[PDB]
């Protein structure tokens, strides 16, 4: 049972080509475990990789994916966090992540964002970048705009139809969240730092 799970339902939706191609990890970690990840890699019609961690644990309940398109058509990727840290406050953040660096992107009717603790805005984050803070009984109040986001994705990419596979045009990219992404604190607690690394390295941004 996930508090994501009507985000997760609209994604798939959306993209029903989306399968599962590799497992690359189910992990049990935390308190004696109490922490559970999974790590899923999935392929499919005009993407190079959806990358998919769900961590859950009896306080939180963690979604971050990233839908990395096939290259040759300058489409951004589509990333979202969807973190529940406690039964009181959950933080969703979605947006479209370009892989051009220093390169404003937006979709003109969008809401736009607005300062953050830890990344470049305008940097891999567009003028779009939607980040909400709530309680977890609250989080479909943002569905709606979750499916219009998807909604102009989905256009982006059934208008462009990319096919290129050079994973080299992410390395940017990847390289930016590997150095800025505040993931490593949650995951060596939770399951030791070899493992961290891994997941960080190899799994999330593993285009580097
Ligand atoms: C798996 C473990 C995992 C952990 C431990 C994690 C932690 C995490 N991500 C955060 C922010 C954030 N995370 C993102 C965005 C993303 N980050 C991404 O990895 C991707 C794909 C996006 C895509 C949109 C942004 C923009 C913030 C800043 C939010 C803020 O400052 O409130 C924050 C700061 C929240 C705050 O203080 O308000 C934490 C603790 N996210 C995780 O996914």
């Amino acid at each position: 049972k996930t508090i994501w799970q009507n985000y997760i339902d609209a994604l798939f939706e959306t993209f029903p080509q989306l399968e599962i191609s590799e497992v690359w990890a189910k992990w049990d970690g935390g308190n004696v475990g109490d922490a559970k990840l999974t790590a899923n890699i999935r392929t499919g019609e005009h993407f190079l990789k959806a990358r998919e961690a769900h961590i859950v644990d009896p306080n939180s309940d963690i979604y971050n994916t990233i839908l990395y398109p096939k290259t040759g058509a300058d489409l951004p990727c589509f990333g979202m966090d969807l973190m529940k840290f406690s039964d009181k406050k959950v933080i969703i953040v979605f947006d479209f992540q370009h892989p051009r660096e220093k390169y404003l992107f937006s979709v003109d009717g969008l809401p736009e964002d607005g300062k953050y603790r830890f990344f470049e805005m305008g940097n891999h984050f567009s003028k779009n970048i939607f980040v909400r803070y709530c309680k977890p009984d609250e989080v479909d109040q943002y569905l709606d705009t979750f499916k219009l986001y998807l909604t102009k994705y989905k256009e982006m990419i059934d208008n462009n139809k990319p096919v290129g596979e050079d994973t080299t045009v992410y390395s940017d990219f990847d390289t930016y969240m590997t150095e800025l992404d505040p993931v490593r604190g949650y995951m060596k607690n939770k399951f030791g730092e070899g493992r961290s690394e891994a997941f960080v390295n190899d799994f999330l941004f593993s285009y580097k």
